[PDB]
C-alpha cells in the first residue's frame, strides 16, 4: 500500500524513504510533460531536525553541495544575474536565459530570491511582532506565472508553491507546499535551500527551530534515474 | 500522539476525526489573531469520496447549506457584489466591506472568486491539453494580499493558499492547500466550495473524480467552539 505520509529524523533519512517508497509503491506510472516517472500524489513528508538540510550520503551526488551552495547565495542575494552565478555549470543554461517570447517581458524571470526578497519585510514583520500569526505565507508560484503554459519558454515554472513560517512557543515550524517535485534529483536542492532559508528566518527572528513539513502534490522519480536512485538505496 | 494523517471515506468522517483530534491531542495550545484555539500543525486529511461535500449530520450547523449554496454562487460567477450576494447574513458584513485604508485602492477585495475566475480560462487549458500535467495551479492566497497584514482591515487574508487539479488515467485529483483552516466551523464551509469547485472541473474536463486532499498548515479549533465540536461527536 502506497505509503503518503513519512516521518523522519532527518533530511536525508526522509529522502531515501520518499524515493523508495516512490520506486517501490507508486500511485501512477505516468507519462509526463519531460518523461516517463513514478509518482505519488499528495506526499506529506516531515523532518525532525532541520538542521541536518546538508545530506551526508556521497551517492547522493546528483545535486553537489557546491552548486547547492551557491544557488542558495544565489536565491537569498535575490538578484538576477543568474548567468553569472552560474556560469560553471552549463547545464542550467535553459532555466537562466532570457524569455524567448515576446508575450511576457525580457526582464521576466522566474527565481524564487526576488520574490521572496520582496516579501521578506512584510513577512518578517508579522512573524516577529504579531504573536502565534499564522499568516506568514511565502508565495513563491504565482498566478502571473501561468503566462508560461502555453509558450515553448524553457524557464521553471515554480515547483515551489509556498512557504509558511509559524512560530509557537519559541520554535520556528515550516511547512514547504511543493506542485511538483523531482524526489531523488532536484529534492536534493529544495531540501538544502528550504534548510538554509528557514534557518536565515530562524536567525532573523531570534528563534530555535522545530520541525520540517515537506508536501508535494506530485512527488516523482523519472525511470531515467531509477538506477541512480537503487545506487544510494542500501 | 498527536495524528497529523487523517485519511476517511467521506467529507463528515474526515470532518469529525479532524476535529476530534485538535480537540483532543493538540499540537499547540496557543492565543491567536482572534483568540486562544487548540492546534495541530500541517495536518493532512484525505477524502476518499469527494461527492461527499455536503454532509449529512444537522448537528454540524454553525454553516448552513443555505448559505453555502449562497456562498457557492457568489464564488463561482466571480462577481464583487457581496454586499448583495449576502445581504441576508448581517454577520459576515466585516468580511465584505470596501478597504478603510488609503493604501490599497477601493476596488481590492480578496473574495476568490474573481481570482478562480482570472485564472480558469489558462489553468483549464493545461488541465485539458497537456496530459498529465503536474501545473494546474489556482493561487488563491496572493503575496499582494501581504499589505493586508499591518492594516487595521477585517477583510480575510485568505486563508486558503491554492487548490491544485491534476488528471490521471481519466480521474481528476485535488489538492487544497490551506494556510489556516479553523476546522470547526469554517472548513464546513471550506469542504463545500472545494467539493463543488472540483466537481465543476471534473465535469469541465469531461472526467470523473478521484479524491481529495487537503492540507492546513494551522489546523485549529477555537476554545469558544469546544462545547459545538462535542456537540456532534458522537
Ligand atoms: C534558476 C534555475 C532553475 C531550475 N529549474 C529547474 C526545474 O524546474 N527543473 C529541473 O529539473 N531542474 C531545474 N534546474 C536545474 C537543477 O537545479 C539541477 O541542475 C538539475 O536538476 C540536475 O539534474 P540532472 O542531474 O539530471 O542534470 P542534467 O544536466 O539534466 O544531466 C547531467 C548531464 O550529464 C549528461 N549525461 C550524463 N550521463 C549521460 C548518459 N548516460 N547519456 C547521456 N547524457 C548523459 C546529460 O546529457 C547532462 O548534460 C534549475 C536550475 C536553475 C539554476
Ligand atoms: C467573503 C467572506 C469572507 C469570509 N472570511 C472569513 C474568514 O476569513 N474567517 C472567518 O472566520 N469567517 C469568515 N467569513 C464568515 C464565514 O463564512 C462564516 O459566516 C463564519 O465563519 C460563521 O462563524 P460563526 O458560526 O462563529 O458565526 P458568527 O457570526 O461569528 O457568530 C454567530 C452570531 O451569533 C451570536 N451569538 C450566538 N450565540 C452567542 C452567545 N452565546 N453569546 C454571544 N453571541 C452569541 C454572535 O454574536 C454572532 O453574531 C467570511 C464570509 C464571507 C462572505
Ligand atoms: N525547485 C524545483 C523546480 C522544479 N522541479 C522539478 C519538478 C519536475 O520534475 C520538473 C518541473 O516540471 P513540471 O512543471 O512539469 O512539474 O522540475 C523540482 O523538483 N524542484
Ligand atoms: N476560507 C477560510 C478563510 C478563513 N478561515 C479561518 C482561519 C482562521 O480561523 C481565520 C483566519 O484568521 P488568520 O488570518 O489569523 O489565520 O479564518 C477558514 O477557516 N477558511
Amino acid at each position: 500500500n502506497t505509503m503518503k505520509y513519512i516521518k523522519a529524523a532527518d533530511f536525508q533519512s526522509a529522502f531515501k524513504a520518499v524515493n523508495r517508497e516512490i520506486l517501490e509503491n507508486p500511485q501512477f506510472v505516468t507519462d509526463s510533460r519531460i518523461g516517463r516517472c513514478n509518482e505519488i500524489g499528495s506526499m506529506t513528508v516531515v523532518v525532525d531536525t532541520p538542521s541536518s538540510f546538508k545530506m551526508t550520503d556521497p551517492r547522493i551526488n546528483r545535486i553537489s553541495y557546491e552548486y547547492a551552495e551557491d544557488f542558495w547565495k544565489f536565491m537569498i542575494s535575490g538578484g538576477t544575474d543568474a548567468k553569472e552565478a552560474f556560469k560553471a555549470y552549463p547545464n542550467v543554461a535553459k532555466f537562466i536565459s532570457k524569455p524567448k517570447s515576446d508575450a511576457l517581458p525580457a526582464n521576466f524571470n522566474t527565481f524564487y530570491g526576488p520574490r521572496i526578497a520582496a516579501q521578506l519585510p512584510a513577512l518578517l514583520k508579522e512573524l516577529k511582532e504579531k504573536p502565534n500569526s499564522r499568516r506568514v505565507v511565502f508565495q513563491i508560484l504565482e498566478s502571473s506565472d501561468q503566462a508560461l503554459l502555453d509558450s515553448d519558454e524553457t524557464l521553471e515554472y515554480p515547483c515551489t508553491d509556498s512557504v509558511t513560517y509559524y512560530i509557537r512557543d519559541g520554535k520556528l515550524y515550516t511547512h514547504c507546499h511543493m506542485r511538483s517535485q523531482n524526489c531523488a534529483v532536484v529534492m536534493q536542492l529544495d531540501f538544502y535551500l528550504q534548510g538554509k532559508l528557514l534557518h536565515y528566518i530562524a536567525n532573523e527572528c531570534g528563534v530555535e527551530v522545530g520541525d520540517y513539513t515537506h508536501t508535494m502534490v506530485s512527488a516523482h522519480v523519472f525511470e531515467r534515474d531509477f538506477d541512480y536512485v537503487k545506487g544510494f538505496l542500501d
